[PDB]
């Protein structure tokens, strides 16, 4: 839990996250819990040119390291954090399906069960406001109270977990989920769903396992 | 035949698994058959962290080995086994494709001669029962009686051959198959079929060739 | 132009054949024309483990060398030579998008002016017949007379050229075509084309520069 | 800025560019601001065999280095150097989801506030013309005027910035664009828009940051 190894971290995962074909655009950020606010990826740096001296650190009161740009959506970030005590890191990109799905401003619903990994029997689209603002930010925080990842209306996706790793893992789930709503919704509209009680089993059981 | 061997293997299949894309969510889970039980994959380790020494082996009985956890979905790898007795690995993933296709509950059709491959003139789709489940694994193992392959409603695929190599070639190809099946449908419901007199000597050309 | 090097060339083809997405449910097969007939693959044996060695000599009379088994689907290599004498390689792939539109049994009409590529304003589908068959051979040879290029209904794609690097690029440019189509005809039925004297113009520009 | 550094960079855009997937049918070519003209990729090489002493220079008359062949689209790359005096570099290629929107000749509206990247509420299709013709050159440097990026109707697209970097970047933007928008209008037609009034907030916003 040092800055270093922790600012090495948000680097593998900016790498891994374009590796899996969600930094398309490159517009992705991430961050980590860390201290009394959280360390998060710089702007105007592609993430190749990324050194661990380049992250920078927000305090809880929204003041950055001088010298230093974070990204122009760290606000977010922040919401995210007060909004989910439980969050460690997050991850946030323009995935084009989960992209597709929010311009569409529609929730994913239950078309597989994997759905609970976020929480519950859906994926929520937060409405759309300007990037950066405090009521995007809003939005957001609703949004997550009971979930932990949502699609961002004519924008793109925010995912939050416990460290790194589940936080990427959870995004490029939901990207999977919203490719395979895109592709059964332009064949048949509505797509058939699992029923609330058969993902309150799913639940419970994911609660027991892990 | 060596345990090692066959461990190393089973890892080879996840990194090709995943190489080839139907490793999404990081969700499969790989098996073969040995001595009176079976090896398999173990649960709560990601692909690229796994050695030899993580293959965990589950007799004949449903019992595992101390101190090691096996996939969560072992039990439809030991109804596979006991379906078809001719079966020496199992492949079973949430490729995206397979997927969409179970999400709307149809089985695929002879759009394509190579359907054959997977012993008729279909590839069926077993209906949807919690993960993990006894009663998942009947539906498995009726749809396996004459397919060596089937769609899992609202979940997946399960394709299984007499060594790693096929089994993994097979899965892979069905992936193709419902890729096709979903672009075609997008356009036009119903897709053309071929007949199953023409499915019936493409089969039979299939056991004199190899 | 020694055995060994085009052994080397037609190797290299199958392997960059995959590294581009054409070779899914490895079905592809290539061949050069060599004296009296022509050097293929061989069948059974997947394109990593090809040596210079595992190619097969088929002479001008449909006898192959001793010892070695050509692809099961070298009897239209064969025919493709015949119909059109001026070819001296042909690629042939089971590539998705090209097959979907075989599934539909469309020829690909002028959505682009690349379509010039094949020789002329569309790239034909033949009708389907029992794969290795001579009927089968028929309708590739009646498609290939006036174009480089024809899909094959419910199966795939066959692209001849003067080298196996053309007869290549141009496979993978029937596939973006194939993909072009799908994607519009999804939206719009038909799909707006250019006329035939602008592909007229095409035509004599591309004989005109190369 | 000493010619072979130039050359590299231009170099190392085309293989970036086929990495992306933006590079398909190996049709694209790329030039920088040079001098009284320009540096660009030559007419008949594959970008794998391209080295430094390929690269073509074209004066401001239209003519170009002894004993060397440019594009043979390099036309549009000069007309739109002259329409845009800013640009610095011109990245041109036949991207999959540019080109099946430019099939169905619509213009992208605001369904993504990065649309504004591109500096307003769209991006254009300029109508067809033959490939290498001056009236092309017409039609791209009239869609240019207030655009940095614009589709060409059944051919593909032309993204202008200050460096090649900027330029990739830009057209990998409006591929992803192009994408999120067949994908929701294979599902709805119209796709929902952001208002002109939202558009307008964003363009300032960048402005004020970068
Ligand atoms: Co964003
Ligand atoms: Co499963
Ligand atoms: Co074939
Ligand atoms: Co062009």
């Amino acid at each position: 839990m040092e800055r270093n190894k922790l600012a090495r971290q948000i680097i593998d995962t900016c790498l891994e996250m374009t590796r899996l074909g969600l930094n398309q655009g490159t517009a992705g950020n991430v961050s980590v819990r860390y201290q009394d606010g959280m360390l998060i990826t710089p702007t105007g740096i592609p993430y190749e040119k990324l050194t661990e001296s380049h992250i920078v650190f927000i305090d809880g009161n929204g003041k950055h390291e001088e010298g230093k740009l974070p990204s122009s959506e760290w606000r977010f970030h922040m919401a995210a954090y007060q909004s989910r005590p439980d969050a460690n890191a997050v991850v946030h990109n323009h995935a084009v399906h989960c992209t597709a799905v929010s311009i569409l401003n529609r929730s994913i619903p239950a078309i597989h069960y994997m759905i609970a990994a976020a929480g519950g029997n859906s994926i929520p689209c937060a409405p759309y406001a300007t990037f950066g603002t405090r009521e995007l930010s809003e939005h957001v925080a609703l949004a997550l109270k009971n979930r932990k990842a949502t699609l961002l209306q004519h924008h793109g996706l925010i995912a939050c977990e416990v460290n790194l790793e589940k936080a990427l893992w959870l995004a490029h789930e939901v990207e999977v989920l919203a490719q395979l709503y895109l592709t059964t919704l332009a064949i048949t509209d509505p797509v058939p769903v699992l029923s609330d009680e058969e993902i309150a089993v799913v639940l419970e059981k994911f609660k027991t396992y892990g």
